[PDB]
């Protein structure tokens, strides 16, 4: 076999039989000989096996002469932004983001917080890993602390003109994650009042592991916004490189509805940018990006084809539905405090709700939400589906699964890269009738 902790983009097991300060210490071994030169920073999340994960990283990489950057407990996208903001040669974050209590894990990095994923260096450094029985050398570098912010925040701040910044009730909520240290960071520097939800770091989580997906931890967002007349709510994953957004009703708002909001705010700021998003909803992207002045670009859905693509395009701002924001003068690294700001800012400066914003363009583009199979046979059932379509002629696109354009409505049927499903979404034109039968016309035939 091999270690299955090594995924496709990270570093995600069980400790300590998937994953634990060996496998940490020999994964810094492994990392010092894939790099270019420079120093390596490191930070982790709140999970209570991390500071122990990073300090073997620690030690792995200071053992093969690599000099360490600590910049200790963080989220994700700190790691990204230190890593090209101090032209580090790599970095990594030891986190768990979302997954239960009894795991944890590994986000990678190379220069300007480039990904190292299985086919980039990723699998390269498992199989090292793997075959290392050497004893544990003795470190030959320094680590440093540098738990300095100023820049980072600074670096949030620059998105928003903050004298045109209202006081706004928003409703936060770091589900004792991390995010809490940053929203009181950023507050003496913003007008807005904040309502704390699940605001206090705690490895245990006592209210649940960090996932606002869970309709359980979607509805303490939405009470805290609906009991304070909040403008909107924020909750976050627990590295807080995701974001979720409630509006003043209390609503969850689906996050392909974001990609097409974001891109217009960054658009108002950068004209004539181009704009990257995936192939699973598009519709709506394109045509926000297009009437704003910006050009769509379309990429294979995960975060290392969109930053990648994002490079090559000189893209200012990159979307995806599943609460993925990534921003070139942010690294082209993706980041769960740029999109509320930028959402608050448009609030502000518009006067319209976070719910008018969006609302016409649902009811635009209706869309089925990601929906999930696991199947006998994912490879037949897709077969089936577009066999029944097949006397339709609707337009095939096959740059992530297969996309259909059958004219009022089309779908993306992929096989996702993370774990073994069929991921399935819908959409249409202004068309919630024909968007419940279709999902459901298609859910039965991959069933069967
Ligand atoms: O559908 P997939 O292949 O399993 O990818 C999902 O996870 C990726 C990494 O978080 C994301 O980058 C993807 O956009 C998506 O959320
Ligand atoms: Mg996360």
């Amino acid at each position: 076999m091999t270690l299955p902790a090594f995924k496709a983009y990270d570093i995600r097991g069980r400790v300590p039989d998937e994953l634990n300060e060996d496998l940490a210490r020999r994964i810094g071994v492994a990392l010092a000989a894939q790099l270019d030169q420079g120093p390596v920073v490191l930070g982790h999340d709140v999970r209570l096996a991390s500071p122990a994960l990073q300090e073997a990283l620690s030690a792995g990489l200071r053992a093969s002469g690599r000099d360490v950057i600590d910049i200790g407990l963080c989220g994700t996208e700190e790691v990204y932004f230190q890593t090209d903001y101090l032209k580090a040669a790599g970095g990594v974050m030891v986190t768990a983001s979302h997954n239960p209590m009894d795991y944890n894990g590994m986000k990678l990095v190379r220069e300007q917080a480039r990904p190292i994923s299985s086919d980039t260096g990723l699998f390269a450094i498992r199989d090292t890993v793997a075959a290392d029985t050497a004893a544990p050398g003795e470190p030959t570098a320094s680590e440093q602390s540098r738990t300095d912010k100023t820049a980072y925040l600074e670096h949030l701040l620059s998105y928003v003109d903050r004298s045109t910044l209202k006081p706004l009730k928003l409703v936060v909520n770091a589900g004792n994650g991390g995010a809490g240290l940053i929203v009181d960071l950023l507050a003496p520097h913003l007008p807005f009042e904040f309502v704390r939800v699940f605001h206090e770091p705690d490895g245990n989580f006592p209210n649940g592991i960090p996932n606002p997906l869970l309709p359980e931890n979607r509805d303490a967002t939405a009470k805290a916004v609906k009991d304070n007349g909040a403008d909107f709510g924020i909750a976050w994953d627990g590295d807080f490189d995701r974001c979720f957004f409630f509006d003043h009703t209390g609503r969850f708002i689906e996050g392909y509805y974001l990609v097409g909001l974001l891109a217009q705010a960054i658009l108002a700021k950068q004209p004539g940018g181009k704009v990257v998003h995936d192939p699973r909803l598009t519709w709506n992207t394109v045509e926000q990006v297009e009437e704003a002045g910006g050009i769509p670009v379309l990429c294979k859905s995960g975060h290392a084809f969109i930053k990648e693509k994002m490079r090559s395009e000189n893209a200012v701002y990159g979307g995806e539905m599943s609460a993925h924001h990534y921003f070139r003068e942010f690294a082209y690294a993706d980041s769960g405090m740029i999109p509320w700001l930028l959402i608050a800012e448009l609030v502000s400066q518009s006067g319209r709700s976070l719910a008018d914003l969006v609302e016409a363009r649902m009811q635009k583009f209706p869309c089925s939400g990601e929906i999930n199979f696991k199947v006998a046979d994912a490879k037949a059932s897709v077969a089936r589906v577009m066999e029944h379509y097949a006397s339709l002629s609707p337009e095939l696109d096959y740059t992530d699964g297969i996309s259909a354009d059958f004219g009022q409505w089309r779908f993306n049927l992929r096989s996702s890269n993370t774990e073994p499903l069929l991921r399935l979404n819908v959409e249409t034109r202004g068309d919630a009738a024909l968007l419940e039968t279709r999902t459901q016309e298609i859910s039965n035939l991959l069933r069967g």
